[PDB]
């Protein structure tokens, strides 16, 4: 169905134009220049041929592009180009020698040379991202997470505080460097309490926007249809007073969350004096029990889930188990869509309903970054940049399970209306393509028109902003989005090595959506995209493991096929390769992981001379005790 | 064939009592005092109804043991407790519920509980070895090894020296706390003259005491028949010759190697001040690349082995492999004499010839454990603990290998005169049995007589000994043995647990031998077996390792052999059981095993002030810079 897939294509494609369109006329209007220039904002740059943005893009190379966005907005961009690095030999090579037992030997040295190719691939990659994470962190300038442990699950005492526990255990075990302590509080409620407020006040503008729209009162109780058995009928007195009850109980919760005893959390902020000193306490078993007095790098005040602080070590082992279970109740019961999807793959009416299923697909693959971002978030993690990594691996398992798994199994359990796998796997690459094409080309090109965020500026401008300058707080794009984005391409990844030395006719579009996302998406760190936790690139490691077992998982398949022909005899190199990119990926994780996993002491005291050497009058406890207290406490 | 076994049992517990008896009338000699008790006299405690030791034995309760011989000593008897402890309950409910489909969920139910009665004996006794070694190590001595880290593959400087490479380094990254080093000497030349000497020494003194008992002149070159083309007709005036002219060699040698820049190699023995100071740099990465300033516990000064510390660490890996590769070709050819004893087991002719294959294999079992210890010091390790380590893995990796694998698969290719592994197993229970006696019960009784150092003890006072005060270095049993000894119980669990859910009829006799070998060995323990190496029970983290594989092992065999009822269904559970033991080893490790593998600086921290309570006029560097110079430099 060669033409049913180039009918696909050029609706897909005539799609993307007519998007990029829509965003250059948009770009061009006065109005939309913070949403569509979000950063220069919270940056502070800006205030207020026709295609040019794409070239654009490509200036500004990689130091600046660094020190404009973040490390890890830039090593995430440095992903496609590696898809692009692995990928195009694959493409070139594989085509021309597969499309104009001698071909099964053709296909075993093919897969060796698929295999060394992306290893070598990952493995110059990997070391170019440790060599700029370890610059990057030597040159970083000075932030409190850089001298701050995290000490968790403090064994409880009878008469002594938490606090002065911590204190005497860090002077007794660590002198002449610590420096500080802070004991996390379990604020949720008055946090739960200050958010309500904000809300309430929101709903509040409205109506008093509303009334001066139109001096008219409404007795619809938050719903008009089936809210609450009540009136509120002009609800602006009664949204004053419900305002009112929840500050008088918010000043209440102040005031016995600031002296509660029962408030305070076994768990603190330590602080020390030098980042040497606080890589010799992160790196370190502190005590007899390796469950207690933990020792974990302290994220930035602006990255730590203070949500999470609040869960008892004790209640982790179990929430980790409860969510496995419920990620396998997840993935086991959304085969069913995935089963009406295949099932819609099953001229005008027949191409585009071949083109449905992929619409279909990724409709019902809309929200479930946020349903993993809320099953993860019931985890405790208590950082924002170990939320988002857990989200996308938890994303990257389920797309493998089903996405791509069930898609086949299902494809060829309909097709016949006990291991055929080998045989049903090469003629759904019509379905993957249609499918790469959707949630590739055309996923991009919204993704640029930033269709979401914009109509909610226009909304919140029209309906809900009372006064000026907050403006700035309307337009807040959120960070890259890594836990949405990465395991897309990791399915990609997926699908080019699986599909290439069986079925050829993939790689291209994978390429093209490589290209094309990596200039949208360079373009977007560029100009928007403000990043809410700065890790030094640490989720690389979790990336390259990833590429790895797609690698293998292909290897694998790749043996289950070739089974067809009879005694193939491929065994004795099949199951040689797979051995051998495990032992390679366990060489490169010895060779380069620990310049992620940890941190070098000489590089800490280097740091910390050059510190004290050009910033000799440093009131460093005044900076660091400060920090590290609550967003509420402020 | 149980009247067999019966035979074979008799004539192997009336050698038993023979060589008891034997050992007996032994002890009692005056003259062989000081090797039936060889201990208490390199502990300086001695000088100079009929089986009393066994009760003996018994008195001296755990930390007086302990304090007697070590830690090490101590926790490797407690293996053969472990043993019993896990394997008396199997005993008792596999032969009562199979000895006087329902039987194949007795099956299925039964190795649960055989599972689940393992872990539970594992993780208590896991528990008990932590706390004994944390206590242990809190009470021990001043060593220097607790203070010196160390420090391998300083990377080459082009005008600057190894040692003030060090110092330097040091002094820039560890202020305040690093107090000497000592550089490493490529002085193997040395000491192998030294070797030679002290063997043409002992010559001379041989042929001096010959000539006085007889005065004449002896033409032999070292071996007579096909030596050297010489004569050396006195060969006294010839030995005085060439221990004169080595001599010289020596004293030359001593020249050059105390001043040669090319012997100093890439590695120092770093000491600080604190051992908290060193378990700080013990335990994290030094510097940009892991390959670089690597820092491990530096052993103690009678441990370190001397002449691995000259190999350059870029050759580690290959050594690495190649060795593996020659252990591959061992494993592979030594199929050839198990075959060999296989066959051999194919009426006073026939019992005992199937007696015969026991006394086969462990004759071609002899030299193995020196084999393996020949090619690990190939190996670079530079420590006898490791050495021993690796000797014993390696080892048990080939018992696991042919032992018992080679075995089970010749004995089914010779009743045969595609996979009947599950009805090939049970039968050679016969061989497996007489086996288990031989090298059990026989083997153990054997080992109480001490006969090879006996033997040595008496021909080096008949022929070598020239003077006295030579008999208490004539006198050296050496360590307990953990290469040669523990994989051997590491594979008689293999096949008690194996063999028990099957047939019940192995395990008595495998409790026996763990009886009697508790009771030598202690008894050993007790007298004789001076340590060389003073490790704090470090190889129980690698035991565990080896029970749990062992138990895996157990388990898919089981479910392979259930496989001959037809459609068996037992997959649903024989694959859920090992993930489940699997997953139990990673909590156990992840809950344990720091205490074995890291150093908490809270415990460093608080043996440095009792330390310092204790002893407030301790000349540490004096103490310390002299220690890890050579043996032979001194």
């Amino acid at each position: 169905t060669l033409q049913d897939i180039g009918v696909s294509a050029g609706i897909n494609i005539l799609s993307a134009f007519v998007f990029f369109i829509i965003f250059a006329v948009l770009r061009l209007q006065p109005f939309n220049d913070r949403v569509y220039f979000s950063k220069w904002y919270l940056k502070g740059l800006r205030s207020s041929k026709f295609l040019n943005w794409m070239p654009e893009a490509l200036k500004m190379p990689e130091p600046e592009l660094i020190d404009h966005a973040g490390l890890d907005s830039v090593v995430y961009l440095r992903i496609y180009w590696l898809g692009l690095k692995i990928f195009t030999p694959i493409a070139v090579l594989a085509w021309a020698v597969l499309v104009p037992s001698m071909r099964f030997w053709t296909h075993i040295v093919m897969a060796y040379a698929f295999t060394i190719w992306t290893c070598y691939v990952l493995m110059k990659e990997y070391e170019t991202i440790a060599n700029m994470r370890l610059q990057f962190v030597a040159s970083e300038a000075r932030r409190p997470d850089q001298f701050t442990v995290l000490v968790r699950n403090v064994p409880p005492d009878a008469d002594e505080s938490v606090s002065e526990l911590v204190e005497h255990f860090f002077l007794v075990n660590h002198p002449d460097h610590y420096l500080t302590h802070q004991v996390v509080c379990n604020a949720n409620k008055l946090a739960d309490l200050v958010k309500k407020k904000k809300k309430l006040q929101n709903w509040l503008d409205y109506y008093q926007l509303k009334y001066a729209r139109n001096n008219s009162q409404r007795i619809m109780v938050k719903l008009g249809f089936l809210g609450l058995w009540g009136q509120k009928v002009d609800a602006i007195e009664h949204y004053i007073a419900e305002i009112d009850k929840i500050s008088k109980e918010i000043s209440k919760e102040r005031e016995e969350v600031v002296n509660d005893p029962k408030a305070i959390m076994p768990a603190a902020f330590v602080s020390f004096k030098t980042r040497w000193a606080a890589a010799v306490c992160a790196q370190t078993q502190q005590t007899r029990n390796p469950t207690q007095w933990l020792t974990e790098w302290a994220p930035e005040p602006r990255d730590v889930f203070w949500s999470n602080l609040a869960i008892p070590y004790v209640s982790l082992t179990v929430r980790r188990l409860i969510m496995h279970v419920a990620f396998f109740f997840l993935t086991f019961f959304f085969i069913v869509p995935i089963a009406f999807v295949q099932s819609l793959a099953t001229f005008m009416k027949s191409v585009i309903q071949g083109f449905l299923p992929g619409i279909a697909l990724k409709l019902f693959l809309a929200f479930l970054p946020s349903i993993l971002m809320i099953m993860s978030k019931f985890e405790g993690f208590t950082s924002i940049s170990s939320l988002e990594r857990r989200a996308a691996f938890r994303y990257y398992i389920f797309n493998l399970v089903n996405v791509f798994l069930a898609s086949v199994i299902a494809g060829a359990a309909f097709e016949q209306l006990p291991k055929t796998i080998g045989v049903a796997i090469p003629m759904k690459a019509t379905f993957f393509i249609t499918y790469i094409m959707v949630d590739g080309w055309a996923g991009v090109a919204g993704e640029i028109l930033m269709l979401k965020p914009l109509i909610m500026f226009h909304l919140k401008n029209a309906f809900l902003v009372k006064t000026d300058k907050d403006r700035e707080e309307a337009m807040d794009p959120g960070s890259i989005g890594f836990n949405t984005g990465e395991p897309r391409i990791q399915l990609y990844f997926l699908l080019g090595l699986v599909y290439a030395p069986v079925t050829p006719m993939l790689l291209p579009f994978i390429l093209v959506f490589f290209a094309l996302a990596y200039i949208v998406y360079r373009h977007q760190i560029i100009n928007v995209y403000n990043q809410e936790y700065e890790s030094a690139a640490a989720f690389w490691p979790d990336v390259h493991g990833r590429v790895i077992a797609a690698l293998v998982i292909s290897q694998l398949l790749l043996m289950g096929l070739l089974g067809t022909k009879h005694a193939a005899l491929a065994a004795p190199f099949l199951i040689a390769l797979p051995v051998l990119t495990i032992g390679f990926h366990h060489f490169c994780k010895g060779r380069y992981e620990p310049a992620f996993i940890r941190y070098p002491l000489q590089e800490a005291m280097m740091k910390d001379t050059l510190e004290t050497a050009r910033e000799p009058n440093l009131n460093l406890k005044g900076y660091l005790q400060n920090a590290y207290v609550h967003p509420v406490f402020k």
